[PDB]
């Protein structure tokens, strides 16, 4: 349908676009954990590619490669680093590992690229998010309801948004509120979302609709409405995106079932909040309006499923989606 | 559809002769997991010739051997150190750590010296055994306390390991060599957690589990042509399923087959036609399912008795055998 | 006193896996230069494994990939862009109509559907000349028709560079070889036996050598593994069936001429482990081993009445070598 | 003597023609034992006894005879036609290039004949000519270029006898021989369309094979399956009154023979004594005994392309490929 494929990167990896203000546009990829191909290789690398739209080739220019001892569950690029290339690459590892990488030291080709490392978490660090008002704060999530808040000015000692939710469930997604800096949301695999108030240091609201049929695959806050957030489900018994308004806690405002099967990933545009990307087990990449519920268009894709999708921060027309067939594809909605 | 070709009154563990061997033989040994009303602990190893040219339901008994051990597992490897007119080794897993190697050609010949080797290196019942289809001299075994041993039939005295034993210690339910890459092994625990080992790296390279709270593992099989796909069966009635796993998306099962009313006792994935997976249920049903779609292809005709050691014939890909509750061994054809 | 260890029934271009790779593999690809005794239509990529523990003359076939290309050249490089895989390197294959293909030997051995990394057709004829730099293992030099020489970077294989302006007259590049001491030196040769030596820091040729015989047909080019300025040129012409030894410091004429074959030399392989060993196959159906520094024949490998178009030393096991003959057999031999 | 390949089939078999590459072995469900037609590829490059199965065609017929003619009227990658003799007078032509390709494969079919079609032979000179035999002295000459109506070699033998074998002369294209189960053979000249000579034994023969000498135009052998006379009779039509020599190397009846075209000094025979013997027909001497188990073989065939290779089909359900090296 709409738009087209610009670039393709054949890596089974976690992705992160460089922050909005950085030039050139960079795509960092970190070899994905809990997956194996027929080679049965656990070889991990963190690579950085440049996005050149002046070139019509499907190949991106590789800029740097770092031979990692970790495979990743999450990879984000925050706009703030404690000291050429803006920000910090924060990677969620296995066995509670959190690694901070200096992307300018990776680009340059230095030997020491790790800023700091930690293993305080238990199990896979699947959830990571940077606060947009206090760009030094990172919220992390792993097993047994572990939610840590790291200050990049003093990364050795973390904090908590309050006492751990009981019973202890894994934290699958984490997201800082886009309008009120001390509000954070966490989701569990059962679709129970918790909203923490860091001023009160305790949960202020808990919302769940199905639970019995929900399998959470995504959490996002509305870029411009403080009390509005979405929850995606991967479960084929309930293949929906629940659109919540925290003013009305009993049930979601609306439900989007635009896919034939469960939703594997979502990305809500900060540039244009009327645009919400979603990947399905029906192998469709859709763009839906979260305010109407309407499908605006479909992106041209193959028979493969995508586990991750992200809007490019510097270029709102661009997005990348990582598929299970070992490919990262870069599209334009233009 | 189905067609019963042969039947014999044996309460036993079974193993078909290797695919290259002619004629077809069905080796049986007294199960350590079933008693009769007599409470007899007497054990034997009986080998039958499958004669598909004889139209009777009877199967010719070639040889019997009096065993001191009852078995939890019985397999027949294609490779035997030094040659005999019958191919391979009979590898038996007994109680109290025992692994016994039997020479099938010496059993059939009818002589007294049939044991190639023996050892009690393992702890508890030796429930899990598998032979590597690429390096046929290599055997994986599992028992209690997370022990996995790798045996070379060319130097059977000292075992090797897939890597450091996983903690906390749990029994090894099943062991299966990968059907596409020779240094890859998978083992399963009673709760249904499968560990994938790289033998060349000497470490577990991935672990998979779903609904481990309600799972009781009764089977593990690698897909014959897809290196990253495997199935895990559950004996528990709270979750009577077959989990289809693709290691390329190892976070949860790709597909879950729920075609039985009660827990699955045994599975058998055809090497010849991977679109045929047999399963025995506690609902007194033998089903054939396509693991790539989940649908039931057909049910094999059986009575009210459970069946629990389903095995496809390596040489004739249309033939299979199932051991039953009432102490019978039935041979069927699918065509 | 060396002997035969293995034999495979293939009419193909061959390449051993790099020295760091364990186990030892022998990659073969259907030859575009030869025609099978049965005019066989099939084109395939087949990788065998070398196992000296087994006394059999039969090699274990690891993987087969039905190809849409026949090959004029096949090389196995130690470097590959993506980390994933136990099988190290890339198979770089030169084909017809200017095609260059990169295969992932790790994907082939695993038996994967798509095994191609990248592929282009910038060249204008058969890509019969290929070589990987041993100091910048991400660099490949290729050659084809009308003096075309491209330098590829496997890290960003999209655009090639040139060693300088195409040498006039525009002749076909029969061989290309990176210097085995200096990373920026490359030598190319035409079928006429005109060899051009390039320095990539200068982007111009530093020397052009020729015997000026008009009885030379270039079949091979190799740099001395220990001496920067030394290199050999082999001739397939039955009138002048020699291997010329050039020292580019004293380039008025060749330093010495190895005249051990009664008929044209078809192929050469200079051992990097033992630079005192030079293999040579001829139209006199002899595979000889000579000391290039003395011109002395050390040994003749026992062979049939059949000719070999390709001979290669095993990088991981220096004593082992393989020879591909026109009679559709690739034979693996030993020397110690 | 070395086993190369083994296939678990109780079937009639036919090797691909001499000019065809690769070497194929076609098999078809036997009607003389207790349905489908498969083509396997002989890959002597592979060390295992396992043969690569290319295609399987589900047929509604069982076969009494399966031959592979080198000529095809049509234009695929595989040479010739597979000609099968079935039950109830069936003669079926199959396209082997279409079987191999995966196509849905019958060129022509007819049930002109009465009873089992146990005798089939393709002429090596006029390769479009196929001779068949069934019950009641029926001999038909089929032309693959005009298959619809057959020809006869002349008037049906009286009293009527079923045709157990049929063989075209290997030196003269218009000469053909037919043999009844009693071992009474008739030679027909198709220029005259009449029998030219008849040869027979004592009433102890059960004919199991008829074969002409590849190099001598007047010589042919008749094999006997009956245990009362377990012999191969060497006939020379230069003296048609009594055999030239009798070959009695088996302790029991001969089930099948295969006379090498590449080397006519090599005649294969398998018996109920469970031996596969190679003999020089011109001296009656046993040159080699192919090593086997105690199982009988009902069909033996030399490989047209690789003269050192042969295949024998057993009653115990296995078709084995051997080397006489």
């Amino acid at each position: 349908f709409q738009g087209m494929k610009l670039k393709e990167v054949d890596r089974t990896a976690m992705q992160a676009w460089s922050p909005a203000q950085n030039h050139p546009i960079y795509l960092a990829t970190g070899t994905s954990a809990q997956q194996l191909d027929a080679t049965f290789s656990t070889n991990a690398s963190l690579e950085i590619f440049e996005l050149d739209l002046s070139d019509p080739s499907l190949d991106m220019k590789s800029c740097a490669t770092f031979s990692s001892s970790h495979r990743y569950h999450k990879l984000i690029w925050g706009p703030y680093k404690m000291d050429d290339v803006s920000g910090v690459l924060i990677a969620g590892g296995e066995n509670g590992n959190i690694i901070l990488y200096d992307p300018s030291k990776i680009i340059a080709g230095d030997k020491e690229v790790v800023i700091a490392q930690n293993d305080k978490h238990t199990g896979p660090v699947r959830a990571l998010d940077v606060n947009i008002f206090q760009t030094n704060l990172v919220a992390s999530g792993a097993n047994e309801s572990e939610i840590y808040i790291w200050d990049l000015n003093n990364f050795a000692t973390p904090m908590t948004p309050g006492a751990k939710t009981q019973p202890p469930e894994d934290i699958s997604c984490i997201a800082w509120n886009r309008q009120v800096q001390h509000i954070l949301a966490s989701a569990s695999p059962s679709g129970r979302a918790t909203v923490w108030d860091l001023r009160k240091n305790e949960p202020i609201i808990k919302v769940s609709d199905h639970s019995n049929r929900m399998h959470c695959s995504g959490l996002a806050w509305h870029p411009d409405v403080a009390t509005q957030m979405v929850l995606a489900s991967e479960d084929d018994r309930l293949p929906v995106i629940q659109m919540w308004d925290l003013r009305f806690a009993s049930s979601p405002l609306r439900v989007l079932e635009n896919h034939a099967r469960g939703i594997l990933a979502i990305a809500w545009s900060m540039a244009d909040p009327e645009l919400l990307l979603s990947c399905g087990k029906d192998a469709k990449i859709l763009c839906s309006n979260p305010n109407t519920g309407e499908v605006l268009y479909e992106l041209p894709t193959n028979t493969q499923w995508c586990f991750d999708i992200q809007w490019c921060p510097r270029n709102p027309a661009v997005l990348s989606a990582a598929s299970f067939d070992g490919r990262i594809s870069v599209y334009s909605i233009m």
